[PDB]
């Protein structure tokens, strides 16, 4: 998309969203966790039992890498030992809810290069061009 | 990444993102292309004699779906008949420079939803949150 549409607001979008994954990523990185395996967790933390071809489909990404996934997740003993069908541990759903903490605390950092008048008309504005 | 951060910047961002991408796909299909075949046709513009692999991960995705976009391309005489290294036509070089004014427009289109003030201080915001 960034590679599609280089005119000023695709560009610009692209160039906040290049700010706003690391920044995630970052987030994540003390938890033990990266994006995809953020993504992943997530998705089966909202519906248990999703098999790797529905995770990966979801994800849009390719069923080989939401299986690799999956496996560094099994490894972490965040997703229970098992295209096969998967689901959180204990240990699992909490680190979900941590890391689900720590990316929106994340997404508020970024928010916060804005003064808060700023922060409003900002989001206005993204909701008129979204809507 | 719209399934990676769901919090307010981030959120607002995909779905500028879910409006942009149909912008710009319903201005190339009159063209005959779809945005991964433009992707594609780009980079070959500004690099003639990439391989499929190369391109492949330069746009982040498969070489499987770069190869089949390679071919698709081929079909319509755009990319010259050969991971293999691949070049344009005239007509795709041509095609190229046509589908990168048509997907300028788009973006404009997508601004345009705000007034031209409002323009300059929502791109200048966009452009401190991505600095």
């Amino acid at each position: 998309m960034g590679l599609a549409d280089d005119a000023p607001l695709g560009y610009l979008l692209y160039r906040v969203g290049a700010v706003l994954r690391p920044e995630v990523s970052a987030a994540l990185s003390p938890l033990g966790l990266t994006l995809p395996e953020f993504v992943c967790l997530r998705m089966l933390s909202q519906s248990p039992g999703l098999s790797s071809a529905e995770l990966a489909r979801h994800a849009s990404v390719t069923p080989q890498a939401m299986n690799t996934v999956l496996r560094k997740l099994e490894d972490a003993g965040a997703v229970a030992r098992p295209s096969l069908p998967a689901t959180l541990t204990a240990r699992g759903r909490a680190l979900a809810k941590r890391a689900e903490a720590v990316v929106r605390a994340a997404d508020a950092r970024v928010l916060a290069r804005l003064t808060a008048p700023q922060q409003r008309e900002f989001k206005r504005m993204l909701e008129k061009l979204g809507s």
